[PDB]
């Protein structure tokens, strides 16, 4: 690419896919640098100098290095979008989208990372019931947030959906999202998948991740 | 002002918003929400905030929640200058990263400890949960580096959000100054601001003493 934008990532990370989705909706070219987490490429001296959290995604926008999928997506829309539909400039509307992003970070992501991180770090394959309960609590809140609106922040697709949709696509690694229990979540996930660019970026990597972790568990709750 | 804050003082998330209101010199009405009586679960409350959390802000008929979202709103709407939440997009991205780090790492690590207590009366804390809190502090220590504040040389929303959250962490973990000298020094630095100590310190001590009195097992 000649945009000067570089994304450091791996496709099985939902946080990375948030950024790919954002770059796609903004029609931005970029260079994608695959970071091999299994080889510890995120822990190298040169990587950690740019991102001391040693996470993906990281964005290099023409010499400006930023990380955290939420912060990256908000930056990209404000800098590069031609309209504000994904991330409204109106302060009250922006506060709704921000709230949903902080909910993804603090509740949805946190609940599923609580399950997966012990696996990646310490090979833990036994998942306490308490952790599955916390995932369900987050799904119930999402179900209520969706209400009668098609998207997470209202009638239009926003960064709220591009952030939370991928995270929720990882949840089935640990919990079944039963449509009869979570019909609004289910309908929303299906609605996102009706957007070709979304399904193309999200669906196969999400399936790969879920199948992988489901093959690992030796005990899933009580 | 027509601004109303719904909250309780022992919540660090609520204190973030009180600190923001204070630095912006905004007058407001403080409506205490009695979480122990379930006032956050009433029909009227959940109609405005389906997450049934504090803080919630009513800015003249606009209801918003989540301390990070509230604080960002308040600075962009009401501040004279953008020092707490820069308009430059790269600087904003650093402050936002810090806020999302507070939400996804620091807050999540300590809520993982406290929530089972408040919901189910769990008083036995697995070592894994304490390890997660330490991992978050280690990252914070690296973020601080040699800069006095979390996002660099000036105080920002990064500090007003993360400082109060970190003031709750001693409920479960000791913040050892030999392991976390920069975190320690930063927490002391915030407390040298009179408005910060006045809002934060006594409620933080109350919370920490309360939960420390309840634990029957703290890790291994
Ligand atoms: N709040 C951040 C989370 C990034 C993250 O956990 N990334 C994982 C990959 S999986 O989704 C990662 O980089 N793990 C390596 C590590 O933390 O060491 C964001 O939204 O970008
Ligand atoms: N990400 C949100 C966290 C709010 C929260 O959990 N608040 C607690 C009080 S402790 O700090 C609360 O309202 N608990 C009641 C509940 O969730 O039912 C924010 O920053 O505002």
């Amino acid at each position: 690419s000649s945009s000067g934008i570089v994304l450091y990532g791996t496709d099985l990370s939902p946080c990375v896919r948030t950024v790919k989705l954002t770059l796609k909706v903004l029609n931005l070219d970029y260079e994608y640098k695959e970071v091999n987490l299994q080889a510890g490429e995120h822990l190298s001296e040169e990587y950690v100098k740019k991102n001391p959290q040693h996470t993906v995604p990281m964005l290099d926008d023409n010499g400006t290095f930023i990380w955290d999928s939420h912060a990256i997506a908000a930056y990209l829309v404000d800098k590069y979008a031609k309209s504000d539909e994904l991330y409204p400039k109106d302060l009250a509307k922006r506060a709704i989208v921000n709230q949903r992003l902080f909910f993804d970070a603090s509740v949805i992501y946190a609940s599923i990372a609580n399950v997966s991180r012990p696996f990646w770090i310490n090979g833990v394959t036994e998942v306490p019931q308490e952790k599955l309960d916390a995932v369900h609590q987050g799904l119930k809140l999402l179900e209520t947030f969706l209400g009668n609106s098609p998207y997470l922040a209202g009638d239009s697709l926003t960064l709220a959906d591009l952030s939370t949709g991928p995270t929720v696509s990882a949840v089935p690694a640990a919990v079944d999202i039963d449509p009869a229990t979570y019909p609004k979540v289910t309908a929303w996930l299906d609605r996102l998948n009706k957007l070709p660019y979304y399904k193309e970026i999200n669906e196969a990597p999400a399936q790969s991740y879920v199948a992988f972790l489901r093959s690992k568990w030796t005990k899933l709750g009580d």
